[PDB]
């Protein structure tokens, strides 16, 4: 009934690329140990944020840190039933480490699924791993793949996935649910109740990991998920924030990733969704002043609808006055909104607990996803079996 | 440093910030710095930190999207430690915006502090985000108050009477507790606390015109223009090609560790007159930001010009850091005495001008009409000097 | 018959000013030594990028930290042939050195040859060694030069050099050619076969110092060169990427200097040039898959004309199977490609060592420019000789 999955992870790996399938893949229950050559658990890597801004290729800055769980050296591959390798910079030098060629070998001859996304695949070419296998990659990884003899398959979208028995791959972060879904069923994973509706209440400058992770999570599993922010529409962008913590008194603030929004918020009906999210960041202390997402969040808590807020989100949830005598956790700060909203607070310690309360899910920032995620999914009766 | 336990004199005031990480940049430096320029003696402390240590701070400024950005400011030094901190020797308490009040709310020492503060009676003057720590004090029930507009729902929440800021230069006072939503009402914001401090502001019927350019110092532009502001001064900032409403970008500089300052982006910085329809003649005064602005003012003619006409009429000029490269480039340092950017005695000697060396680095100079500081730091003294020229006071 | 030069060199100084010279004049053949007053060999200073982007005046960011070879303290100036002044924000401090006014009055008085470039010119006017001299120098440098009693030489455009006897100027680093080629004159070097058409086949994301050094260096020498990208025309820029080594497993990326390419991509005839030359970075991975930029390469290694390719650009030789059976080195991570793509692996050991197959020059990253420019230069016949 359970599974254990290593990441192979490296300095200047995407961090969507990380963290995504991290989080997403310890929601649905399973165990997930992070390694890098060279470092031990605790240890962190600095990752990067890949991006578009109209240039003939991406543009690179610095994403969260990314600390490790686990411990290279002490790895004992028997006890993994799968393989996660990240893209960005990282496989280009993981690539020719001879440590990770011999581990990434070993594991393709056991034939346990890998999944490998974007120019994770370098590391498959460089293992020799990939002859007559089918595979997708980020375009600029094709010609390494065909001269290892691969079956390439060229990304037309850069949402596309590619299966081939036990080797799962996709080109870019945009193919994260399909990706991470035909990973959880290589794995033998069955995935129930997933026909939800889903709305996401978006800004600018919320948080970048709390918006991507729970959506492509709850994507993964086969929701249809969308998001919304006043004053835009469908194909319209959010910048997002990262937050991280770097050792001040308080989180830092760099740019992160762009984010799409799907629909329009004046076309929306709220009847038609199953459930809501809430993004933190510095988004909800100004959405948490537009009468028509607090209208939005009114309808969902009267009906009882399953509503997932973490961290900063739960300014809006109190400034809708739906916080009174009820039970919640946040960003520690955030206990103000929370006390002066009627509401009694839960203790966040560690900051990656989450609680429930009916149907109210709270976390109190981006380390308590897998939480978050996994209390929404009982909400919405969503189940992953083995 | 300042002497410490000055502003116990009787025509003085002790007023203390309450600062933290990632307060911003613009609302702690104006008010500790204006504040000393009009004689009170300014203490700041953050809780957990003492004397000496350093905090980061947040730039905020709004560039087309919903809310507003952020960058790393100047780093702040404190001058006192808050755990030795006697809340009966201040006058008055200042609380600065940005990230820090968020955490500093939840924080119980804070909370008592501003409690203990509030049941004084003493005037304090929060900004921006700092009402947050008001509305976790329990401190503005019944109370008149406005703030950033995000800090309403709990403004309300704990019982203010809320003023929803119709402008970002709103301001509120309800009697000791005064209220700014941004720092663009830093002017009225300053000049209301000082008036609680019972200070009386005379002779500041003056019109003063800054030489602005693209990447001028942050600090250097905005904390003169701002102080000279708050004493009620007509302040107007012009740039060659500019004009009114149209931005300049600034620089942060700031000391690091290398053998020369380092430079980041800092708030955007608005023009208020257009540079063609400007009578220089109907001005009291001339400022002179530093940065890198000057070295390219330096060379444009219209710049010299109205650099000469105020030097010709003697009438009070104040330069800071590398605004000294316009005088030099003016020729109008001649046989004059001044400090500098230590860097930029090379343009002061070459100006035939005679170096008054800046150490330390926040003292400032008069000669006749003309004012001179070395770098931000200096803005007391490059304020005071200023105002003393002017014949404006501040009296308590 | 060889030459000893010295760099004058201090904190925020620009980028490409002090890295050029630095590795042209090593590429010619000529010893350069690099000092900073209060450090010593092996110590590092910070470097400024100051480009336009239509604000009255330059903006900066972070280049390359850079690492001297020399220690000031210990310098014997009877052993220095020439003088190298960069410009950026380090002449203003340098000026107030004491002991770097010292230095360059002493050296001044010697009558032997000073190439000072932008704002490097200050620290002339601070020794008090120009008047009565004809000098250039950054706009804003005019009034102290013209006070210091210089014969002032208004800069109209950003190219504009000048020499006065054994003082030759520059304006900005777009004079970077003639400055430096002046400065070899003023030395008693001759250069003979320079007269050769090279390209340069650029993209977005190429490595700042992997275009511009091997770029300007041919320029200096009296080549003519051109630099092209697909879809873009004369006078299009391309932002480049700074890639350093700050200590972690990968390099660092951040923004630098935009690059002006000279000629149209679509209307280009690839006989009419004497040699190809390749950048790193990340244009290299997305340009591989663009047929026209295939054929480019082709055509320069069926005529066997010299081609130079270094650090990443390798992976563009790979993808057009021109690798097959020739020896070759390129960043390490590169390996991976040129095996795949049929070439024997030169080991880059160490790392600024560069090798030629017949027609085909290789490094490995920036630090090998001076061996990368002096072999393309071997190829092509061109010497420079004192």
């Amino acid at each position: 009934n359970s599974r254990t999955v290593l990441i192979l992870c490296g300095d200047y790996m995407e961090d969507y690329e990380v963290m995504v399938p991290f989080q997403a893949l310890q929601a649905f229950g399973i165990t997930v140990h992070t390694v890098c050559p060279g470092k031990k658990a605790g240890d962190s890597c600095p990752t990067a944020v890949h991006d578009f801004c109209g240039h003939q290729t991406y543009f690179e800055s610095r994403g969260h840190n990314f600390t490790l769980n686990a411990t290279f050296d002490e790895v004992d591959l028997s006890k993994y039933d799968g393989l996660v390798i990240p893209g960005g910079r990282a496989p280009e030098y993981l690539a020719l480490t001879a440590s990770v060629v011999e581990l990434v070998k070993e594991f393709s001859r056991s034939g346990k699924p890998i999944a490998s996304i974007c120019h994770g695949q370098l590391i498959l070419a460089a293992a020799d791993t990939v002859n007559g296998r089918k595979c997708t990659a980020y375009a600029t990884v094709g010609p390494s793949l065909v001269a290892a003899g691969a079956k390439w398959v060229e990304p037309i979208t850069p949402d596309v996935c590619v299966v081939d028995g036990s080797l799962i791959t996709a080109a870019t972060y945009e193919g994260h649910p399909e990706f991470i879904q035909l990973f959880v069923k290589a794995l033998g994973g069955k995935i129930t109740g997933a026909n939800k509706r889903i709305l996401f209440l978006c800004g600018d400058y919320m948080e970048d990991y709390e918006v991507k992770v729970p959506f492509q999570s709850l994507q993964a599993l086969g929701c249809q998920v969308d998001a919304v922010c006043p004053e835009k529409k469908a194909g319209d962008r959010c910048p997002t924030a990262i937050h991280d913590f770097e050792g001040d008194q308080t989180y830092s603030e760099k740019p992160g990733h762009t984010f799409a929004l799907t629909t329009n918020f004046d076309d929306l009906v709220s009847s038609s969704y199953d459930a809501l999210v809430i993004p933190g960041g510095r988004a909800p202390e100004y959405l948490a002043l537009n009468e028509h997402v607090l209208n939005i969040v009114k309808e969902f808590m009267n009906s009882e609808k399953p509503v997932a807020s973490i961290c900063h989100g739960q300014q809006i949830l109190a400034a809708a006055g739906v916080l009174k005598g009820r039970k919640c956790t946040a960003y520690p700060a955030v206990k103000l909104n929370v006390v002066l909203g009627g509401g009694t607070w839960l203790e966040p310690d560690p900051i990656d607990r989450c609680f429930t309360d009916g149907n109210l899910v709270t976390g109190a920032a981006w380390p308590g996803h897998p939480e978050f995620v996994s209390q929404l999914m009982a909400l919405l009766g969503i189940q992953v079996s083995f």
